[PDB]
Formats: structure tokens, C-alpha cells, sequence
């Protein structure tokens, strides 16, 4: 669920997730997807084509089991969907750490109308 | 749908929703309700269990259709979930303009799980 995302957000990236993604680009955290304003962006679009792909389980409010084990976020279920969605959640806090880099701050609120049309997932 | 409440709390409190609502204390934002910090999350507890009211449609994702008449959030006739959730919206954002006065900025992004459970609405 949104919980563990934003506790793994938290977890990869050291960052208070509503602040740094709660609405960056076109991707985090506002509705839908947009073609990316950058790789932080970009993680979040993968996260949402991630979601896409889940049947089973609802991404939003299906909270599940996971671990900080050697500093890694472990899934720890086995339910397909679970599973996935909680890898769906590791990858994009891990992309989201990994990303950093070129974090811009100017995408935080980033507005709609600067969206162009995502890629399909 | 989040377009229709975040252009709301646009045009009611003269905020970007998402930064100053997107977040705020226990109940504005994602990860459901917790006990409200102040007036302003009391406005997003209050919202959220309006939204609880509501069968046949989607608040997060189905779209409907206001007016803004006479300075005034008018929502369309839609269908009655949706006038009911346009309704939800309209409280909402009527409810953080009639409390922006407290809006505290220590309560945005504000961590969510550090809430107290909120009491069933």
C-alpha cells in the first residue's frame, strides 16, 4: 500500500517522500503518467506501468510484508501480486535513491499542462 | 477525480493543492485518516469519510463536471455519486479556505504514520 511505498521511499532515499515525490514531474505522485520530466520522473512512470501490470491486488491500498534486511528492502511475501506489488514499491524507491543525482526541485509541483502524453506502458 | 478537488482547493483557498494539501498532518493527502492535527486536516478527516459515503464511483480517478458561479463551486447534476463526491470536494476546499488562517506549514508532510488512529467516521 501507499504506506510501505512511502516507508521504502523514506528508507532508499532518506527523504521525506510527500515532500521530494508527493508531486514531482509528470509521474510521482499526481494523477497518471506523463512522459517523464527526468530520471527521478521517469522511476515513477516505471512505477505506475509496474501497478499497470498487477492483478490481484490493489497498489493503492493492499498493504504488505517486507523487510529491511542488510539495508535492502525485502519483499516478504508470496502471493504473486503482493509480491510484485512490493517489488513494484522496492524499485522505485530504489530508483528514486539512485536518482538523487539529478533531483530537481523545480519539477517539485510540477504543473499538468507542461505534461506531454506518457509512452504506453 | 483528484483534478476536480485539487482545482477546487485552487480556487477556494488560492493554494497549490498540492503542496499545501497534497500531505498536511493526518488526513489530507494519501494513507487514509489519523487524528486531525488542527482545523485544516480536521477539513480532510472530515472529507475522507465523505468520500467513505460514496458508492458507484471512484473519488481518486473518475472526473466530473463544476462550475464556478458567482465565485462559488457549483457541481454539476453528473450522477449521484459523483455530485456526491463533487460534493465531498467542495467541502473540502470550502473548509481549508474557511481555515487557511491556522494552516500551520510545520503539518505539511507531515508523516503519516506518526497519527494516531483516527475513530471511525
Amino acid at each position: 500500500s501507499l504506506f510501505e511505498l512511502g516507508k521504502m521511499i523514506l528508507q532508499e532515499t532518506g527523504k521525506n517522500p510527500a515532500k521530494s515525490y508527493g508531486a514531482y514531474g509528470c509521474n510521482c505522485g499526481v494523477l497518471g503518467r506523463g512522459k517523464p520530466k527526468d530520471a527521478t520522473d521517469r522511476c515513477c512512470y516505471v512505477h505506475k506501468c509496474c501497478y499497470k501490470k498487477l492483478t490481484g491486488c490493489n497498489p493503492k491500498k493492499d498493504r504488505y510484508s517486507y523487510s529491511w534486511k542488510d539495508k535492502t528492502i525485502v519483499c516478504g511475501e508470496n502471493n504473486p501480486c503482493l509480491k510484485e506489488l512490493c517489488e513494484c514499491d522496492k524499485a522505485v524507491a530504489i530508483c528514486l535513491r539512485e536518482n538523487l543525482g539529478t533531483y530537481n526541485k523545480k519539477y517539485r509541483y510540477h504543473l499538468k499542462p507542461f505534461c506531454k502524453k506518457a509512452d504506453p506502458c
